[PDB]
Formats: structure tokens, C-alpha cells, sequence
């Protein structure tokens, strides 16, 4: 994590499931599963699950191992929310990150 630098404190991309309870545990997760990845600046990889998904690999640990562990319950579905929404942000934030070479480059 020496490379990887924090991919945005986002404030949560809106997800949604179309849910009640999974709906929710995302809606909350954000805070419990944090709305922020660990990544360091990607463009010229070419890999996203490789590189991004991965990057949540990074995260959904960071956060969920003390972030989590501070008491909460994180089951099955638990994680998924956390990953899926850190994940894709962790996407969008890579497209971000290879046009943020195109701003700062």
C-alpha cells in the first residue's frame, strides 16, 4: 500500500440493488464498508478487475478488518455491497485516473 494511493473518498457512486434489506446494507455499508479504495495512479495497465477489483482487495481489508471488526455483522451479503460499490468505484476511478493523466498529463 505504499503504491497504493487512496482511489477518492468518494461520498458512495449510488448503487442501489432495488432492495430492502441488501438495498440498505449497501446504503449503510458506505460508512461500516467505506465509500474510498486503495489503488495507485493506473492508466497505461490496461487491467480493471485486475488492477481495480484488486484494489478493493485492498480495501474491503484496510477498512473491514478494523472498520468492521469494530462490532458489526458482515455476512455473505455483507461484503458484496462493500466490494461491488468500492469495486466499481474503484473502476470508475480507474477511467478517472487515466483521464486524471489527462489532466495532470
Amino acid at each position: 500500500l505504499g503504491g497504493y494511493m487512496l482511489g477518492s473518498a468518494m461520498s458512495r457512486p449510488l448503487i442501489h440493488f432495488g432492495n430492502d434489506y441488501e438495498d440498505r446494507y449497501y446504503r449503510e455499508n458506505m460508512y461500516r464498508y467505506p465509500n474510498q479504495v486503495y489503488y495507485r495512479p493506473v492508466d497505461q495497465y490496461s487491467n480493471q478487475n485486475s488492477f481495480v477489483h484488486d484494489c478493493v482487495n485492498i480495501t474491503v481489508k484496510q477498512h473491514t478488518v478494523t472498520t468492521t471488526t469494530k462490532g458489526e455483522n458482515f455476512t455473505e451479503t455483507d461484503i458484496k455491497i462493500m466490494e461491488r460499490v468500492v469495486e466499481q468505484m474503484c473502476v470508475t476511478q480507474y477511467q478517472q485516473e487515466s483521464q486524471a493523466a489527462y489532466q495532470r498529463a
